[PDB]
């Protein structure tokens, strides 16, 4: 019969710091991780900027010699999720090793390794290809590296659901521990998509913000001058685990993850409905999975893009689902700060809701100067707001259409 | 309490065949779909061959002009998932659309679209990268496409498990039934890795056979001649359903999906263990699961990649397992004629496995000519071997020491 999950440990990677705390703390204090692009030449791209981790040292995390072998997007998910297993306080046994697995997903995975390889194909020839190509590049070694590295022999696995991918990690991850077939699962997302592959092929769609010459106002989810997206890298990782298994263990639990939410919109490739309905459909599913009355959401974590079609969809699902308590409850897009960090944007947006219910407080949406037409709900402008929070809801919505929702809440 | 899950269809793109019976005729057969790569240099390769599918008409399924926005893999992807509905005889409703969903999954995704945009990209830059390049690459867009075809609203997502895809993707759709989050769903995988980058990168390991001279001996489970995998492209997806819902319209049921275990090795980023620990803990997690004893287990279609190191450990894997029953079931490699489809390999063998069930026949592992060391179980040399078969397990066992086992019964 299903069981509860707890959240016990959180780890992370953003463009506001190298860990959960240091993050937080620029999530409070309304900072811009946005910045031009030092590692590559963009003056033949139409966007130059995004939030790139700064001062990332692997040699925190990985000698070396083992870190030449992997892709940033898997470096980032496997530092995001060391600190997430060293902050739950678990002890990896051979009586639970079976017990614990790895759910840690990306949208692209190792784009850098794959433009760097296909330079050596393309100039040289195949046989200047690395060996590692493969194991350093493809999305599931996230997981597989992780398993290598703590032992961990449960259910080893990763999604890639585009943008939607760091929250569909976690919920399914959830799932597995509350149908029984792990006890504790290391889930969440991780993306390094800056290269000019990136750039350029979301440069290509037009989908990305050209605001070069002002970066960190360039994320501006709701505003009315919004062009488009930014691009950002770094992880989430948290340690989900059943409630009984935290509880014998004395684990610190941040929080309950009740509820998780999946639909699909079956509208378009890349576009949300305007109406918000998929959305809508997938936050109706997760509340329901929370046994909830809606009344009780105090605080949505956004998955507010700074798109035109994405922030205004928003804002109908969640009138369509919480009617008069849409104006009571507060949302907030911390994409206003971190940019979007494409599959790790769910994992560390569940941990924004997750610190949003430890500390009571609403990170706001920066540069919301002047919000669009109907988007006149509380989101959070400009500053923090302190607020009692019970219950937090983060959202993510992706290309084909891909819906995900958490439910998060205090634990007693 | 769960509910039980049927396949009610199949779809396939394979090296023997553009259908599901095309490609099952071809494997009792005994036939290769093994031959030198066509319309690409690959002069400067150390591999030349592999499975390609012959004479696909994308045309059948899309129309032009959205083919050409859709990468191979995906193109792939969704004949199979279009033939599988087809073969299930469901109807789409407003009244059931909530209740379908699609998990199909590729190990590598895009990598001829991300080839040819990287050429586009060095020689003429970013501005001739294709507005489609990411929606048309990613490896979540067969769900999201198939989705929006067929107006499905359910769980829509996407594995990337390496040579796991297929198992896992069909697995957890199956979890999905079970514990009603679905009536039905879409699953299983298409990879199409035949480009320099996948040619080269799985050449620079030194993983592939290089049997250049003969193709159709090259893939040879078992024998102690192999030389590593073959490299091969398609597709395969299943309609899954719960068993009252399929009994209420008719449905043809082919068989029952009534265990899926999954596990960690947790041992190497690329080879397994010698003693197959890992799969032997997958298997038993998958007999558990479908409350089997291993006694019960009549037919394996194994992973059997032509791997030294990988044909060796589900031996050992399978004695471990199956104790004094290890030689009265019998075990094949379909890679054997197929070759290695890595994300969809679990995916077509899935649908070789519920065949084996339906025709009451083990296929043959051809090119076992010699035997090595310990291979001594009934590996069903050379022939197709009419038998008893109750139960067929499938397995898949990829990089990152990610496992995956599928349990399908006979239905009546
Ligand atoms: C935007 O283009 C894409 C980028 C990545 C992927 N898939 C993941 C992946 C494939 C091959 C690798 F070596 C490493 C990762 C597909 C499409």
């Amino acid at each position: 019969s299903r069981r509860r999950v707890v959240i016990t440990g959180m780890g992370m990677l953003s463009p506001l710091g190298l860990d959960v705390p240091s993050s937080w703390e620029g999530i409070l204090a309304g900072r811009s991780g946005i910045a031009p692009i030092e590692h590559m030449d963009l003056s033949a791209y139409s966007t130059r900027f995004g939030g790139s981790v700064k001062g990332f040292n692997v040699e925190e995390y990985l000698s070396a010699k083992e870190a030449r072998k992997l892709d940033l997007f898997i470096q980032y998910g496997l530092a995001a999720s060391f600190q997430a297993v060293r902050d739950s306080g678990l002890e990896v046994t051979d009586a639970n090793r079976e017990r614990i697995g790895v759910s840690m997903g990306s949208g692209i995975g190792g784009l850098t390794n794959i433009e760097n390889n296909c330079r050596s194909l393309f100039e040289q020839g195949p046989r200047r290809i690395s060996p590692f190509f493969v194991p350093g590049s493809i999305i599931n070694m996230v997981s597989g590296f992780l398993s290598i590295h703590l032992g961990l022999q449960g259910p080893n696995y990763a999604l890639t659901t585009a943008q939607t991918t760091g929250t569909h990690s976690i919920g399914m991850a959830a799932r597995n521990i509350a149908y029984g077939e792990a006890d504790v699962m290391v889930a969440g997302g991780s993306e390094m998509a800056a290269c000019g592959l990136g750039l350029g092929g979301f440069g290509a769609a037009r989908a990305l913000s050209t605001r070069n010459d002002e970066p960190t106002r360039a994320s501006r989810p709701w505003d009315r001058d919004r062009d488009g997206f930014v691009l950002s890298d770094g992880s989430g990782a948290l340690v989900l685990e059943e409630l009984e298994h935290a509880r014998a263990r004395g684990a610190r639990i941040y929080a309950e993850l009740v509820g998780f939410g999946m639909s699909g919109d079956a509208f378009h490739m890349t576009a949300p409905p305007e109406d918000g309905a998929g959305a809508a459909r997938c936050m109706k599913n997760a509340l329901r999975d929370a046994g909830l009355d809606p009344r009780q959401v105090d605080y949505i974590n956004a998955h507010g893009t700074s798109t035109p079609a994405g922030d205004i969809a928003e804002i109908a699902a969640v009138k369509s689902v919480f009617g008069e308590h849409a104006h009571a409850l507060s949302m907030s897009s911390t994409k206003s700060m971190t940019g979007h960090l494409l599959g790790a944007a769910g994992a560390v947006e569940a941990i924004f809701s997750v610190l949003a219910l430890r500390d009571q407080v609403a990170p706001p949406t920066i540069n919301l100067d002047n919000p669009d037409e109907g988007c006149d709900l509380d989101l959070v402008a400009h500053e923090a707001k302190p607020r009692k929070i019970d219950v937090a809801l983060s959202n993510s919505f992706g290309f084909g259409g891909t819906n995900g929702t958490l439910v998060f809440r205090r634990f007693a």
